[PDB]
């Protein structure tokens, strides 16, 4: 009566899946030599990574300090959404602040302000200057506050007007560049460079801090504006708008809107929704296993999908549920469809080793994402003990997020050096695998 | 010679089967949220379950007071058969009588009877009135002995007319509901409501309790008078029609007609020969792992199919006679069968986690059966012991059935929201299957 | 330039095989209870054992106490080759002379004699009365002495004549049966019943024991003559035919001509060589894995293939030479190739439970081997010690032969009671098996 | 627009490969005993090796002691390159000059030379002699300096001229043989032979040992002129020419240009650049896993392959960078396109027991290359010293390489009488596998 009525009966066992030790990448003719390999990745046009690398939006993985030393490498953090909306938003706004922050829309005081004014900004965005304009309206710059003045400071809650020296400032116009200021700087001797327009009106500042920054860090991933990228995780949940706004306000890159099912109708309004208030705004979707699920999160408007159900070292989704897909046939099932209209995925969980992060991208993935690779390193949220006469986050410490990223970015060169893959494009495109047995593992 | 002679030598080898650890289930496109799904599962008319789970026949697990903490949690205990005929009988008649019992049926006593025999059927029952009438001849109701009037009762040898104090008594007609009773009871503020006709003639009791347990457990199992169900194990032996008549007149609602290999002769002319004499009752035959089987025991008259040889936990099946078939093919298998005649399986054996039993509903069982999961809760039979600093039963405790429950309840409603499925018939339909291998495991 | 040149190089990795523990057998209708189950097999028509177990031909397994005890049970030992032609012939007539031994074929001594002879004949055979004839030429009996003479005899290097009682003898002809003569011990009272001709010559022996152990193991293999079946092991070699002659003189029942790789020409001609000599002789040659090398046995003359290379428990075969094939692959295709011949075969080593010989019969052998299983058991060689609080073989010590057959053949009429089996023919050629990954054996 | 523009992205999961746990070789008919089988294998006409069996060029397994051990076994040694060009070219010298070495270009000394450079040369190269001449230019010979005359020598500072003993000589011609000289040695009862021509001027020296080394290993695998073979490591780099010509200059045998991947246009360039300058010398090239890699190294001149990537014990290759062949489809694949030029291969790595190496033979390979096996040795590089009560090479100490050999040689052997192969090119050739489960391998 029906047409194969019993095709999803017949169906049922049919699918096989691969995961990480399932298979090995086949070497393949090299031209090109490990170090001189491109491991760069645009997630966007407005997203661009010099290394395919995003850590976890979970609260023992990534908060400011974790984003930014994430972007400085290269990669891009995503801030947990297990804090309150306003605590979200300032946690992306140091982040975007870290460096070039205020070259174009600087904070400032008044010398009615209290010297507190002047410690918590320059506490909270570890910028060792503050501004001072003569007042909220003019905004007409009458000096600054350094790091250097507070040595002298005992009380603070005493007025700027009291301890700000009248001393000769230099100041750069409106558009000056930091190789620009670099010389100014380097010229008159000073750590900073009050930016105004000519009036006296401050518009900006820049220090030697976002000078030198550019130095120590090469590879940091920025904004068109030279500022570290970030992203954010939004629930679907019926104040993420709310939580989303507060976060393109605080200038955001991206947002993830992070689910177990991405598959869900659910999931889909929400990025339908989400993408007609913001048609310019990243959105990562996730997570999916299927091309069916990728091909519905894109037409829905996302333009990253996350996938992976399953796979993450802590998920119980498998036992528990009984559900999941092989990691490796997920990104590619996903990759297929995403391929067809253009759109990168990120590989979410289930990574141990550097190699299978070459694996991840070998099968589609532009990205993989690490929660637990990630989790001891210094920049990780949570305090360091000794218990065992073992350094310990309170989980084994790790050291700096540099000495990690490392280890796996030279893992990456090197596969595709065996590859022949001079950038991940073409690992994606050609690579090829082999599939053994559970002997071929060992 | 012979049409294809050599085809059942040249088949030994060729077919393969899965067990649960073999495979995870797909996502699907989901528009249902886990606590709006339905986990109610019906074997037949008669026996209608609100979760999809029996508690296994063994001495171990099933006696009265784990069949009533399963029905009340809308499953359904089968109370194993390593006791006699008339022992079995009386642990259906607790269970039946755990709640709405004595509506229709009471038990009575005379003024000449004993407090001893007061207390038996309140022990017996755990119900905490005893009607009193005149004579078992007119059973014209005099007067009710309670727990409250054995609390000043020091001797119970005493004649029931000595302490039966004469008060006057709030009676209600035949056919007073619960939900009347419930107010009556409210009104006059009474605990008990004997039922009686126009003439005195005791025809039935209500107690606050039968009321008060329909509010405790809204999801309790129960038959159309609304008693709790209970099934009973019956082997296939030459007295189980004895034992199946003596179940039958205590008010059973299936039998199980269990035994090692369902797919015999005399297995199948047992059901033949209980089904003529029972039209109505619920067989439930086991345990089978082919289609074949399957086709066999529903054309005998088996209106449930019980699947499973070799997977139980404590089976030797497979290393002793070296027989089996995973459960998941076997399943899957027998539920292909069976689904051509409207029949459905039971998955008895081998469940570890939830997982797997979101596994074999997907594979089609429409029930499992749980032995070792359930071993160890408080109601199972067996006494506590501390041992080892631990509570054991003489077995690791588990607690209360409930707790157990829950979490295996959780674990099947994430599963159908991953797939996508509203109720249990969509899950069996339609939820497909991925395989992996041994790496994808862990 | 050569048909198909390449198909060699091409077809190296293309076979797959099967051992034990990748599959299980499928549950078929079965009319028949284990118990009602026949074991019998038949080898040859001289050999036919009551229970498909043959005990190996190893020095730790089996002589002349074990090969007893197997026969008892109705299976057949294989008298090992390492030691003497001379001993290992003596083994054998120890075996087929422990019941009914003597019936037509007796020892006897003369008057002359020592009682240093007696006890030799008596300690040898056990055998508990020694015939007395006149002299070696007429053979005319005049007495005998017994293991009661014995009691009151301090030295043994007396003349028979000196200890022998004049006593009145009861005797029989010859051709008096087992059951006549249990009628004529019971009738007289006596233990000992001389066969004799028309003019008093010895011409035979039967004891109470040759009747007692009739109903003591009514299992027992036995040849035409109701003596114990025995096989004994033969190497290829330029001695084997010496070797194979006391053995035939010694009456043995087969011989295994055992080697590493029974595929090799010097195996086949010495099959051919030994068939040509001894047109009746049951030749159990081994050892293969190959239809081809069991066609090449077979059409060399041996009626018995015997099939295993690599399984044994304590072949470093597979991990020294990089050889083998997995048993029950090897068994299926050798089993098939001697199908067509009517040539039964013996499936030899990787055997850990019961369930695997369920397997390797179900796969088409007639018999299994057992090193390992038996080597422990009391009648197996070597002595016992107390060394770890444990009782040892000098391996862990598994008490008498009689309590491992129960067991394994307990395990067989299971799985034949699952199979639908009434006897191991319809079990080899109907049995099916169903394959399982790893995760289908935990 | 491009035919089949998705042929790379379906076929990224399609090759399957096999290592050696996955397999076991299937008996086949053989009319060979183990011991008169043949393992000579030809990798070409100036590399002959009498064991298939190469020490890797690690500085743990292969410095002169180790290659001149393995020669004599039969096999070649690799010389590492963790050393500078000349000690790498110092240790081919030894090698080459341990016997034989000095009978067509003898070392020799002046009598103005001191004790010394006699001391040094007898030192170098274990030679028990030196010839002395009259100067560096007649080269007249007038005597020789040997270790007996050291045993009267206190002081070695003196000129030779103090210390030589002016005693009659006995000289041989040029062209004269080991066998003559044997027989000329035993003659005059002396046990050393300079070799002169007409005019008395040295052309050589033959030693006892010359001789005694041929009778003690009939095994050795020499050059044309009876030294014993050896090769060395170079690395792809600016230096590997200057390296090769240093080491071609002190008559190495081979050289293996040796790289993690084989297959980039580097190594290809570097081959080719090597065949030009010398088209003559062995050239080892590798490490390659597929056919392709291997058709472009043999076309680029190489005339021996090397085969295997990520299978080596210590490589890190497969975790790091995710890459890697299953070794025996490595080996098969590349001998598969090898043998259409006539070219060997070499399987290196991942051999822990002998089944594993006749497993590589059979799947192609002409020789197999063994680090780990051999770096416990004795005559590997690195000191004994006992530690927990076990000696130790500083790795457990395994004694004279001439045992491990011995063992794997036997288990090779083993396997070749099961696959009835005379010699290696038939096992190559004509070997059968059976594929197993991970069951199989238990
Ligand atoms: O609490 C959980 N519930 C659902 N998914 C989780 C949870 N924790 C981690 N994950 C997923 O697993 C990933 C971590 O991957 P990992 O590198 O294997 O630990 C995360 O980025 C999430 O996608
Ligand atoms: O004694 C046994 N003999 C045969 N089957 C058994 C026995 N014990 C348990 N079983 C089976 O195994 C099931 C228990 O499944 P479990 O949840 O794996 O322990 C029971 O419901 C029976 O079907
Ligand atoms: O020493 C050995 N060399 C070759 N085959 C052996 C040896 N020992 C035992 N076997 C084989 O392995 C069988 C024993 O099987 P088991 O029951 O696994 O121990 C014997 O009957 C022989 O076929
Ligand atoms: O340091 C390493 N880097 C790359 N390859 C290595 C290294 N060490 C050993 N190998 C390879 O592994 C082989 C050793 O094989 P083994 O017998 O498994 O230890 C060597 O001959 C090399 O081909």
């Amino acid at each position: 009566l029906y047409f194969q009525s019993n095709a999803m009966w017949e169906s049922k066992f049919v699918k096989e899946g691969l995961t990480f030790d399932d298979v090995l990448l086949v070497p393949a003719k090299s031209d090109v030599l490990p170090r001189e390999v491109s491991v760069k990745t645009v997630l966007s046009e407005s997203l661009q990574l010099n290394i395919p690398l995003i850590s976890a939006g979970m609260d023992t993985v990534t908060e400011a300090d974790m984003a930014i030393a994430m972007a400085r490498q290269g990669g891009l953090g995503i801030i947990h959404k297990n804090m309150s909306i306003e605590q979200q938003a300032e946690q992306v706004d140091k982040v975007k602040r870290s460096e070039s922050g205020v070259i174009s829309d600087p904070f400032f005081l008044t010398p009615e302000h209290q010297v507190y004014d002047a410690e918590h900004l320059m506490g909270k965005y570890r910028i060792s200057g503050v501004p001072v304009v003569n007042n909220l309206d003019e905004r007409k710059l009458v000096g600054i506050i350094t790091n250097r003045d507070m040595r002298f400071i005992q009380d603070y809650s005493i007025k700027i007007s009291d301890v700000m020296t009248k001393e000769q400032l230099i100041t750069a116009p409106v558009g000056t560049t930091l190789s620009e200021a670099e010389k100014i700087l380097q010229k008159y001797k000073i750590e900073k460079l009050p930016l105004v327009d000519n009036n006296g009106v401050l518009q900006g500042l820049i220090t030697i801090k976002d000078i030198e920054k550019v130095i120590e860090f090469p590879n940091s991933a920025k904004d068109k504006q030279g500022r570290l990228l970030v992203g954010a995780a939004v629930g679907v949940t019926a104040d993420a708008m709310t939580r989303i706004d507060a976060l393109v306000k605080a200038s955001v890159d991206a947002i993830v809107l992070d689910t177990a099912h991405g598959h869900s109708q659910g999931v889909i309004d929400k990025v339908k929704e989400v993408r007609a208030k913001y048609p310019s705004l990243n959105i990562i979707a996730g997570n999916v296993a299927t091309a069916e699920a990728t091909k519905a999160l894109i037409e829905a408007g996302a333009n990253v999908v996350k996938v992976g159900i399953g796979p993450g070292s802590i998920c119980t989704t498998r036992v528990v549920a009984g559900v999941g897909v092989p990691q490796l046939t997920a990104v590619y099932d996903c990759a297929t469809e995403a391929r067809k209209h253009g759109i990168p995925v990120i590989a979410d969980g289930g990574i141990k080793y550097s190699g299978d992060m070459v694996k991840a991208l070998a099968a589609g993935a532009h990205v993989v994402m690490l929660g637990s690779m990630f989790a001891g390193v210094a920049e990780s949220p949570g305090e360091t003990e000794i218990y065992q006469g073992r350094q310990f986050k309170v989980v084994p410490y790790k050291g700096p997020l540099a000495d990690t990223v490392h280890q796996l970015v030279g893992g990456l060169r090197a596969g595709m050096g065996y590859c022949g893959a001079q950038d991940l494009e073409f690992l994606r495109e050609n690579a090829q695998f082999i599939r053994m047995s559970g002997a071929g593992l060992l």
